[PDB]
């Protein structure tokens, strides 16, 4: 029932019930709980609601921008260990951000200093800021399969001493192709770390 | 002051330091004052030194992602009213989103309800919303200016009851070709609106 | 916010009280809601309560609300893997917020403090110590009759480190009783690290 | 079995695991049957392994500890209607507090807003605090049968207009000697308000 409430109340514009009722599923699932309870089914209703033509591009915007906020509040508020940390970002011409920010706080809920970049970030710039800042790992989220697609072969390769890519678009034969290490749960992450 | 001190802290990923010189500059500042004297000058800063060279995207998107999350925190604070809702967004093609989520936020703080979009709403996708929301005014962010020229004469005249456009890509005459009411002061919007 | 806050809680407001308090959350961050929001008002509860003009019930019902609030932060920071560090309070000492704090500002920085809750019997604490391969047990002391009431080095050995802070301990009764003093909650994650 | 695994989960300190395991329970049974199939069962079997010499009083707490974070959850859930208030707390001297968790949640449940403050309030400051708030009733639960047997005949009287106490450590006698009406059932709680 919340997942039917919270879109309705996104799609009328009533973002105190919105946010009273996502507040509920935090409550009763968890942290992470709400993510694949909540979070996660809602945004993919809107998609399909999108692909089916029922809603335009603004009610998407909407719904993401205040499901992106909810994720950003909660990944502020899990710990940020101090040492070398890992750059969370999405590969370049992938927009979808939100399962970038999701293993970010995965990472932070297990104790690894998750460095959320936001998402498209062109492959030298990510490589010199791990460089520069020691970064342990780079964790990539793909979406979208195209982005990856257009990368050339061995391109996730040294972004630093550990790469991890993962999501919808991201599949291990591409992964190895790219040379990234495949992971395809999030709580395989912290493991692997 | 702490506008160095908070990008330091952002370009070495000390993400609890530059947590606590923002939380520092609220407390000193006010949430107004930190905005003007420590968010808008450090973003801007961020900017020229990518356009220099001296730092990379990664580092831009880094300060940004966190401007974003604190300015985020304060539209919250500033909270939601009741009555008829203004959109706030960005023109087609334009993805930067801090001026908007400014609007949105000095609109907020006037008693406006401000819905922040997000950025890079097409303009018949947000008409529809507009009117299905019953919407009594549209606001549009414009950074870049290209956004703007690529638009057809009075494309933004009927998107709601109210269309305010600003920003650094905006200027008086853009506005008028567009059909927009030009705005230069965000804390203005709110009696604009009134008005 | 402090002023609101415990005028809510003493014309029994929760949902008010629980506004304001989010309220000082998104503003001051949760280190600084802690700081600037909760510490005020217990203080000012306290001696409300020393000057005769509120009762226990209702600085009872301020604590309890505010524990809250502050056992929600916690379980937001997540619990990362390894030797925990066990957090309580001297036997006899039922004040239990500041053992809550310091577990707090571990787990922000990635420390597993396990808040066990407050008054754990020595030879108890010891043993959970001994069993979970704890590399610390930190205590916070509010009054000082907890603490004069154990005998000469009784916290030597609960774990490999030991730690006591608080209003009640001063560096002569941790001398005394065999534990390192610690002034801030802060300088505690840099001790383990 | 679930119980088991939470109970095993809390023993060693994982969190985690035992959060999951709780959810889980939540998921499967909803928030009245997980308090019945998975808290209440869990904090029976601490307190026997307690008794019996196989955990110590640090293990106990954390489980308690654990539970009480979940509870408060539900309570929050539960949410806190407008209205007369009615204050749920333990007597003196009594200091556990989830029976009063308990019945504060089921009141809330129940549209009844049930403050609760704690245990162990001293019965001349809730009589205050009740007296502050307009508070319709006060509940008391009782675990031990000590701390009301240290009270005053008649010292529950008038503390509220309605005066409920109940748990393992009371019984009619006891209530009657107290001025407090006795309740068997959290269910029954509600009704007995009307
Ligand atoms: C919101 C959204 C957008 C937003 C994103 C805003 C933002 N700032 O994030 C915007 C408006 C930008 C957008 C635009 C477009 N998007 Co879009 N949109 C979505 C939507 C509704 C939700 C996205 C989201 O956050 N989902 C949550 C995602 C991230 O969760 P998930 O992928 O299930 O993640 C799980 C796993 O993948 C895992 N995971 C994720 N990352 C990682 C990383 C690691 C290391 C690991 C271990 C695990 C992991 O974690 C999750 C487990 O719970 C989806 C619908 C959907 N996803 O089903 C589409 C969707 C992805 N978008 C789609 C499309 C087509 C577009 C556009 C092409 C449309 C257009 N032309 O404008 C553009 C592309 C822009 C771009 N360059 O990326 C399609 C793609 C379909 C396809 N054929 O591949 C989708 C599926 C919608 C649909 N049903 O058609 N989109
Ligand atoms: C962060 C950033 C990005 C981020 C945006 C992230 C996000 N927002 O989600 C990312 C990485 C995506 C990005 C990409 C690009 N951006 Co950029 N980047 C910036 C930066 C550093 C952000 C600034 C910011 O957010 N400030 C808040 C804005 C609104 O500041 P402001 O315009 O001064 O706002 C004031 C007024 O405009 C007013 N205002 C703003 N909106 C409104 C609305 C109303 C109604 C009113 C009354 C007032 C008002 O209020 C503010 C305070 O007074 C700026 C630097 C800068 N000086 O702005 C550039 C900058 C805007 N980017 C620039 C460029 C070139 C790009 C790219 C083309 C780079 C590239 N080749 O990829 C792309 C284009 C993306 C697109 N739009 O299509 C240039 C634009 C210069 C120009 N051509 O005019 C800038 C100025 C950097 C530079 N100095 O070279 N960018
Ligand atoms: C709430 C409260 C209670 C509640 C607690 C409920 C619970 N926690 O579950 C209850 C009702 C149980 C209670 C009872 C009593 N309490 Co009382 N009460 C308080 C009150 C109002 C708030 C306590 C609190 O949370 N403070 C927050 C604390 C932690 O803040 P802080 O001490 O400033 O802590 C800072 C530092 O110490 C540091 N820190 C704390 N711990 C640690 C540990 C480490 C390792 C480090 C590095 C740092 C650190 O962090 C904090 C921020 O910097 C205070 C008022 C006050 N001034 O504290 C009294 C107060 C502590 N209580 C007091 C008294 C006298 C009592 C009783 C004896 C009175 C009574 N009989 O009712 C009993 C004793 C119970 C017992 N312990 O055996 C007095 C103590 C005065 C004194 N002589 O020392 C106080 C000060 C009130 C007053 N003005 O008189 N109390
Ligand atoms: C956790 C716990 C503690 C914790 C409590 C922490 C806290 N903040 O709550 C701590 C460590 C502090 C503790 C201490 C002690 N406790 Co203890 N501990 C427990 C334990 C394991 C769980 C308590 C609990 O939460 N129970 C959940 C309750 C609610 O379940 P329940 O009591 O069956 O309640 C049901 C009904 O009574 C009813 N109900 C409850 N309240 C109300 C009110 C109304 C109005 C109604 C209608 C119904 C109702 O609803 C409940 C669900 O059906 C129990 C084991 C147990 N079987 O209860 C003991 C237990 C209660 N403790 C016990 C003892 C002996 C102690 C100590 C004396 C030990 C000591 N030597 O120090 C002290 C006394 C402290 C005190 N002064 O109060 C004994 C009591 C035995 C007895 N009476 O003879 C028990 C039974 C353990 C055992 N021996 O097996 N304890």
């Amino acid at each position: 029932d919340l997942g039917t409430g919270l879109l309705e109340a996104l799609l009328r514009g009533d973002l105190a019930g919105a946010e009273a009722l996502f507040r509920r599923g935090l409550r009763f699932w968890g942290p992470e709980g709400v993510l694949e309870h909540l979070l996660l089914p809602v945004l993919r209703e809107v998609g399909e609601a999108w692909a089916r033509g029922e809603i335009g591009v603004a009610e998407e915007h909407l719904a993401s921008t205040f499901l992106r906020a909810r994720l950003q509040e909660l990944l502020d508020l899990a710990g940020f260990p101090p040492g070398p940390p890992v750059l969370v970002t999405t590969p370049p011409g992938e927009r979808h951000e939100i399962g970038a920010m999701l293993a970010a706080y995965h990472l932070r809920r297990k104790g690894v200093p998750a460095l959320y970049l936001g998402p498209d970030t062109p492959l030298p710039d990510l490589r010199a800021l791990a460089r520069r800042l020691g970064a342990g790992a780079v964790v990539l989220s793909a979406v979208l399969s195209e982005p990856l697609r257009a990368l050339p072969d061995g391109a996730l390769k040294d972004l630093a001493p550990r790469v991890f890519l993962g999501g919808q678009g991201a599949g291990p034969e591409e992964a190895r192709r790219l040379g990234a290490e495949y992971m395809e749960d999030l709580k395989g992450l912290a493991e692997a770390l």
